[PDB]
């Protein structure tokens, strides 16, 4: 019954395993922290940026994909706005290999079919979603997120089914999942991309007042595990303590973690800066001088376990659990 | 072998789940929040106000009424003045009635446009002369609750209430025991509150008995259903998503106390010393706003859970257990 | 893998309410160690010079436990405050009055105040136990942190030798085979309690301890099937880890820091504000913290239908709690 | 993936069995090979702020083992490892009778350790070390996942069939092997071993020290050959545990920090060593025998004579995580 085998389920989360260390002939150096998401969506460090509206504008997408991985500009603002970010991204020195000067000194940029670097756009449920969206793809958009807090309504599948039949070259990345079988149902909607994250941090705090929620890292694993079996990849939204639990989330079976907390204290984030120091997390700085704590930190941790790739990672991992007396410590 | 088995039984409290979510086409404002528990015991909302002194009387019980719940008026006092508050909440409404049915749509009255009102009695020697008033005040629940919870005293007043005028429903508590919510429903108990050991009623420092409310609901719920029977769940409710597991894990009703204290339909004077009220305590305010976001997130969980109404919840409740570094 | 076993405290459960027909009037919290070693409370001070001395051993004695003479002390010193505990009433028509005082008070077959002692484990002991007995002390302790020490087994061995009529209580065990090891060396009262870390520091610095809910069960199960009573040493905070060492089979609990401030202890009073001396504030007469515990234990034995220990520890139901019980 | 448990040293309580032996009898004289015949069991850690040759010095004095760290050039390295060879010869008498547990070599020199790196550096750092009659060194790194460490050590070890070449540093069976079988007659065991850990996520792997300690210590014993904790441990309790846990001998230096013979500046009313600063801890003797008294201690509750007695015989069983703190 229904009523009847539920109780002893069990959920974990990132902080409560840690990843056995293997026979290590694998170095930091040599480690491989790409992950494939599309052809169109190929990148080259397994990070998303949110599309939030404290966290994601152009001044902040342009560096992610400088790096390699991917900026989602926020729909918190009016679309004509909206889709200039997204070809503002796209035309700064994107599509065109002239600007040998920008090709000089970000080594690791992930790019599409021009030579253009990759940017998403969120794209809300309200009622005139399609025409956000008409705008986004007129400006070369690499993806949209169509995503709300009810990540996973019937009207957040529904118009995500009215855009894959009508939208041959657009990559859908649906969300918020908790389960497995709600991974399946987004992917035979229509969505090649699929993200979890509910409850994953406060983000959605609905445990509180909802009650609901699956704890991330069994979130992260068994909506894996689904969507593996249309080589769909998945994105961990929130559960993050540190970049250590990156190097837990990226084993379990994801491809990208997708953060924005960590980009709120950053210069390319939007806040008017102030000399004490704060945004409109106080200031961190540079994206370029966070993001390589972030990658080191999961090269050394793959490094640790003789991960190569990130699919290796995955394959060969096996957890450990920590009991619940001395583990905040 | 009572010696051998006993240490095996592990427990658990509504802090130490959470509920699956699920494949829904049901969303908040669909989801009924109605609730049945007798023949002329009928809410819409799963919500009562514990029987205490600084919770609930007549004031109180009229806003709880026509929010869609029921109020409890406590046995501390008069039992003219228990009787001159039910009727206070029986002649609100009474069938041209009409303009209070505009005012709140979720009104929650008896089959002659009475607002529904409970009220507690104490289970000594003079207990059913106290009840003799209430059931002339046309008290719709009379709830049976004392220091000793299950014990055998309880179960005697309840055989005789429901063996010499049938008319009444009984209301009485607490049970934590499958064994024991049963026993009630044999006496002649109709609707069960269920509440043993909050965690921090305290009744475990100092003797050490309990049992868990989230598996205590569970429990009695699932052995009162065996003969149709309801129950209320008695503490263990912490927050609005504790609520949400209270109604999944079975409970009918979600019975508040503490939670409506500052409330401005608590009876006693008021005294301002700040900018907020206060109460002779945070003076909460208007008893909807508390409900209404008591309700309003509500919604919310039984449309994560797809349930359009409280049956559906418990049918296909789904729960996740919280691991070590979850709890922190 | 040996690591599987799990070693449980009074802190890791509760007591599952059960059907009751008992009243706390109607419970008799009497209990017996041997045919010379009979109590009206499951009470006893632990042998330490900040707990028990003559006046403790009285007034412990007058509310129906024992009181455990500690010996750092003389010979001498000890022998005279068991002689005041035994000349304490005479039973006859001068002491009568005592009697009506103290309904409750435990004795020997002849009116005197029962009261225990205690001795260490070294080629003295002997000479101490000699003047002891010389004034009739009832029980004798060879108490210390060691757990299946071989010392105390020797004196044990010796100790019964000489006199097969005396009440022997050795310890601490926490194991079966400690406990068994014990019965076999003559003794019949049981001290159980190795490295409670809630209180002491033997899990620190050694690596040893044994839960006390885990140790008590253990030991009280090998002891019973021999007709052999055990205590439960560390580990009580208050009311609720008593009633559960009780029904966990402990027959008695004894207790020292919780009695350290009180009236009857020998520590000296100075002032303001009430203060024990020589650091612990003060409470008052031994008797308000008893009736703190034994009005309590029949509170707890309530909740679960015994009318009697034997009832409560043979039918007792535990719950194990989870991991955010007392947190939240 | 996710059900396989690992336990730290907060986990474990040491059970205590047959105490037949008495701390003046039980021997915590450990072996780690013919040549390395140590009297206490405890390893100096080769750090910057741990061990000089100072350090080496009154380490050994006991019968434990002083590793000479790495920051040093090679010139002053063999320096300081030379020095502890000709400290004494039985040249003078009182210098070896007042430190008779004093662990040493063939020609009764005090046994050394030496910190070595990984590289091409290592070997021309190696050579001088045995020129200075160095008795063991240490391939142990964080650095260790190029595997490195097991190229050097079997270069080192054909170079070196007789040395007592440390590996380290593991916490897995299946990396135990690939150690062992590469020459290492000692393994370190360990991933994560801060006083406060944060590799785990910093750098992004640990596991805890019981199961690291306790599975390397099967494969490893299987082919006869001793493991040891490295740091981890903070009280003399966590000596015991892993000890029984299949360990010979314990590593640590931060515990160690700010002693007399450790690198580090004396200032001031109070004392403390600028090694960050840390207070005065007195001698080495003095902070050591806090250990080994405990360590005694241990044995004696389950009974061991030895440590091969205590590894054997020793049991473990598990406490609750619901409590740990608030229950001390």
């Amino acid at each position: 019954a229904m009523w009847e085998s539920k109780f002893v389920k069990e959920g974990l989360t990132f902080d409560d395993v840690l990843l056995v260390p293997a026979k290590s002939d694998v170095l930091p150096r040599e480690v491989s922290v790409k992950t494939v998401l599309s052809e169109s969506l190929q990148l080259n460090i397994p990070l998303i940026s949110a599309g939030m509206d404290t966290v994601t504008e152009a001044d902040m997408a342009i560096a992610m994909a400088r790096q390699g991985g991917l900026g989602i500009i926020h729909k918190n603002m009016s679309i004509e706005q909206q889709a200039e970010q997204v070809d503002k991204v796209k035309r700064s020195e994107s599509g065109g290999i002239k600007d040998i000067e920008k090709v000089i000194e970000f080594p690791n940029s992930a790019k599409d079919k021009q030579g253009r670097l990759l940017v998403g756009a969120a794209v809300g449920v309200t009622a005139d979603a399609m025409t956000r969206i008409d705008a986004l793809v007129k400006a070369s958009v690499d993806a949209i997120v169509l995503d709300t807090a009810h990540g996973h309504s019937q009207g957040v599948i529904d118009k995500v089914k009215e855009v894959r039949a009508k939208y041959p070259s657009l990559n859908i990345i649906a969300g918020n999942v908790a389960t497995a079988e709600a991974t399946k149902a987004l992917i035979e909607a229509g969505a090649n991309v699929v993200k979890v994250g509910i409850g994953p941090g406060s983000i959605c705090t609905t445990r509180v007042v909802a009650g609901v929620g699956v704890p991330q890292l069994t979130a992260v694993y068994d909506c894996a595990t689904e969507a593996r079996k249309h080589g769909i990849p998945v994105i961990a939204d929130g559960g993050i303590k540190y970049s250590g639990d990156m190097v837990k989330a990226l084993a379990a079976g994801a491809h990208v973690v997708m953060l924005g907390s960590m980009f709120a204290g950053v210069a390319e984030s939007p806040g008017e800066t102030e000399i004490r120091q704060f945004k409109v997390v106080p200031y961190k700085g540079p994206l370029a001088d966070t993001v390589h704590q972030l990658v080191g930190g999961l090269r050394a941790g793959m490094g640790y376990c003789g991960a190569q790739d990130l699919e290796f990672l995955r394959e060969n991992a096996q957890f450990i659990r920590m009991s619940g007396a001395g583990l905040l410590e």
